[PDB]
């Protein structure tokens, strides 16, 4: 089964996919766990590109896809068949409200590719950690990482926006204490596995 | 101005654009010419990606797309801006007849990326190298470069069918020497420039 965690810089993903995953495992399950951009070798490389240089906004959305593209193929679609759990941070929602809501992009367009891009394959459910730009701002300045609030603002509400109009998604209140969020977490999957 | 390059594996378009870009330049036009996968740094990273490591075909219809996408941003509409004559080597005729015809990808879906990598660039002109498969692949193996004939006979016709299909397409018999096949170039140019 496939679980994605969503949401903007500093909402905890990369914490809480670690922590779910640590968790399903000791449960038995057999678990995968990837980022995205990147969880690939190729995916990685295109990662360090992303990150590193200067892109423009259609550069930068062709590459989160062709990550994204060899992670399906080479990772997610055989993890499933063998019926993993398969824990994602970050999936195709952030392409829509980073590209579409924070760029301005073409969100049917967003839409096609990542469909393309995923042969189809979608979550079981998405965790969106809701958190104000202005918390995780601090959370990532105290590592100093520093992003844009006035982009952030805009990308949150596209989660939002995909929460209310998209399947399966469940919107977790990520300003709490990171125990507190793991119980949401967990309360929120109860009903999609054991 | 934009001229466009297509053609299978060893129909001779890095020779042919050279030479135009060659010939152009001693003209006193303002030239350049760049390679797609490639043609800027990104570009450049991507297209060793492409070249050698094993990738499905629509993680590869995306890099190619970005290549296209990053050389159009940085290179291409600054270039056109300035009436510089662009010569491309390989251009979107060959995301369709390779990822369409030969790989079997939606070409309409093909399509729709390259207008929005291209930003509706289109050539003025495209140059279709055409070859019959066979004396691609004997001009290749003479440089110790080896191509699929089963893949590159379905990329052939599809080029052939985009040639009927699309705009602004040439068909030039790329199978003569060198200065034929710049002399029938060069013919089909002065229609545009
Ligand atoms: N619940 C929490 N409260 C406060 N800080 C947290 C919490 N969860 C994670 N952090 C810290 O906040 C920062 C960002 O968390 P991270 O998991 O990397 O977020 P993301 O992957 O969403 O950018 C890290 O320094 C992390 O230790
Ligand atoms: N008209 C020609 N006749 C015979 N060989 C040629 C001709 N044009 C180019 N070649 C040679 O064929 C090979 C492929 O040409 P190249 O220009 O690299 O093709 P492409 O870029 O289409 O793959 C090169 O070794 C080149 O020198
Ligand atoms: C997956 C993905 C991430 N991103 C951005 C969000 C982050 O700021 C950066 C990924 O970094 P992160 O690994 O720190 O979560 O990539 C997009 O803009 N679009 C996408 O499709
Ligand atoms: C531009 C482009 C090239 N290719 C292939 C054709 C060549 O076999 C390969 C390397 O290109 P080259 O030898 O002409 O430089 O890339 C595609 O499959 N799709 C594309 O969109």
């Amino acid at each position: 089964m496939l679980i994605a965690f969503e949401g903007i810089d500093g909402s905890g993903k990369t914490t809480q996919a670690k922590k779910l995953y640590e968790y399903l495992k000791q449960k038995g399950y057999f678990v995968s766990l990837y980022r995205e951009p990147g969880g690939t070798k190729v995916g990685e490389v295109l990662r360090e590109i992303l990150l590193t240089e200067e892109l423009d906004e259609r550069t930068e959305l062709l590459l989160f896809e062709a990550s994204r593209s060899k992670l399906i193929e080479e990772k997610i679609i055989p993890d499933l068949k063998r019926d993993k759990v398969v824990i994602l941070d970050r999936f195709v929602l952030s392409t829509i409200a980073y590209q579409g809501y924070g760029k301005g992009l073409d969100v049917e367009f967003i839409k096609n590719l990542n469909e393309f891009a995923t042969r189809g394959v979608k979550p079981d459910i998405t965790l969106l950690l809701d958190i104000p730009v202005d918390i995780a701002l601090r959370r990532l300045k105290e590592k100093n990482r520093f992003e844009n609030k006035e982009f952030l603002e805009k990308v949150r509400k596209g989660f939002l926006e995909l929460a209310k109009e998209e399947e399966n998604v469940v919107v977790i209140d990520a300003s709490g204490e990171e125990e507190e969020v793991f119980k949401e977490i967990l309360r929120a999957l109860s009903g999609v596995l054991r």
